[PDB]
């Protein structure tokens, strides 16, 4: 009810000599004009609860969308057409060099083995030759031990032993 | 702004059809500065309430630009080879990645195998200072052994042992 249409009836009661029947009926009226305020006010804050919901939702949305706008900015800042085939003129100048050291590498274990093939091979001959330099040297000794005592002087074991040494 | 609950006991006290009209006055005054009060405080939420209507409408709007503006951005990208060129970005860090793989396993055993080959530079030392011992020794030995070929008289006992060794 409007303000006015309110104390219109508000100023009729002031009558105290007003008819019981009128009495209760402008009272009925405050009750269901009173009970009808009530439900449109609370109908009201349910509804500015409802706005107040979608606005809370519409931020998070926006917010996302900025960042999502953000990104999608600089994804669109690499490279028109020039840049595009820029990066296959990389692609390969790593696909050389990726078999290029991984050739080079491969060759240098057939370096490995190769290698092996002969600080193993050079183990058998740094060892048959030091028996035989110990065959060699036991003669050598056995001589070398006759031609001392000896010593007191023959010509012959003066130059052996000249030679021994 | 009282509950209809108040607001009925207090309709209750305007039946009596012959009250103390001192309360009657009273009654309708609680009514008015009530209903006022009740008017006053729906007015300043219908103020609010258009407010979020306002901000719904500035905000649904918003929305509507970044949106269009994402689809664009993602046309220009999207018409500036996106897939292709990421996948080529897909291929280029995959590559660096393997090849950085086979550059450090290279590096390591380039490392510890020239590492591993001044051994062959010690072992031939090895087999060729031994060698001359052994080609000296024979060499002696022989040098001997020629000595005793030089010889006009019978071996005297001596050299006749050194000769019995001097076969090898």
């Amino acid at each position: 009810l409007k303000p006015e249409e309110h104390e219109d009836i508000l100023n009729k009661l002031l009558d105290p000599e007003l008819a019981q029947s009128e009495r209760t009926e402008a009272l009925q009226q405050l009750r269901v004009n009173y009970g009808s305020f009530v439900s449109e006010y609370n109908d009201l804050t349910k509804s500015h609860a409802h706005l107040e919901r979608m606005k809370k939702n519409m931020e998070q949305t926006i917010k996302d969308l900025q960042h999502r706008l953000d990104e999608a900015e600089q994804i669109a800042l690499k490279g028109g057409k020039k840049q595009l085939q820029k990066l296959e003129a990389r692609v390969r100048e790593l696909e050389n060099e990726l078999e290029a050291e991984q050739k080079r590498n491969a060759e240098s274990v057939k370096g490995m083995r190769k290698s092996e093939r002969r600080i193993k091979e050079l183990t058998y001959q740094t060892e048959d030759l030091e028996k035989e330099r110990d065959f060699y040297f036991g003669k050598l000794r056995n001589i070398e031990l006759i031609c001392q005592e000896n010593e007191g002087n023959d010509p012959v074991l003066q130059r052996i032993v000249d030679i021994l040494y």
